[PDB]
């Protein structure tokens, strides 16, 4: 099904309202839209405890315990209607410790022999995600400076939601992926400017 066609937005305008009409479809509760807003405005507080626990909740303090769950909750109403690719923005931190501070040469470029260091860990394996994936419809300037770029395949009917309207941020097309997703990384490459590294991955729905 990876090998089928993904949309892949490049125009800010037709995302934008191409999200837009998707967030008024899923009607969500007015405490969905509140656990979302707070999502947003600190993520970390929130994957943070739950990447600890091994998206046990029972190990999450209430109140971040009943977040999960409303956030939970509103992924029943929220998926793509098609195959679209999404992508996301990470630091070194994002390939572990023992990677985080070596994959970067000190003018930013990309260290090369550790690169093959990290495809060799990570490629053709899959990866679970215990905290939820904030990606962008758009390959945008959000994600300037970031060395990092996975570009998600995720399949038609997969949950996934375009949560951009109830953003404390503005202008991210930002979509959101359900926590403890699991994904195939397909690919990793080294971009032409040689300041990132390009992951495929491959959303298991």
């Amino acid at each position: 099904p990876y090998a089928d066609s993904f949309k892949e937005f490049t125009n800010i305008d037709e995302a934008r309202a191409w999200g837009d009409k998707q967030f008024a479809k899923y009607k969500l509760s007015s405490s969905e839209k509140n656990a979302l807003t707070i999502y947003t405005r600190n993520a970390a507080r929130i994957n943070g405890p739950l990447r600890a626990n091994q998206g046990n909740t029972n190990g999450l303090p209430a109140d971040i315990r009943k977040e999960v769950e409303q956030i939970d909750k509103s992924f029943t109403k929220m998926q793509t209607p098609e195959n679209i690719i999404l992508f996301r923005g990470d630091d070194p931190g994002y390939l572990g410790p023992d990677f985080e501070n070596t994959i970067l040469n000190r003018d930013g470029t990309i260290n090369k022999a550790v690169f093959e260091q990290v495809k060799l860990r990570f490629k053709g394996k899959d990866r679970k995600e215990y905290g939820y994936i904030s990606t962008s419809l758009v390959n945008g300037s959000a994600f300037a400076g970031r060395p990092i770029i996975t570009k998600f395949k995720v399949l038609d009917g997969s949950k996934a939601g375009y949560i951009e309207p109830i953003s404390t941020f503005k202008g991210q097309l930002e979509v959101l992926l359900p926590r403890s997703s699991t994904y195939t990384i397909s690919d990793m490459q080294i971009a032409p400017n040689n300041k990132q590294i390009i992951i495929t991955a491959l959303l298991k729905r």
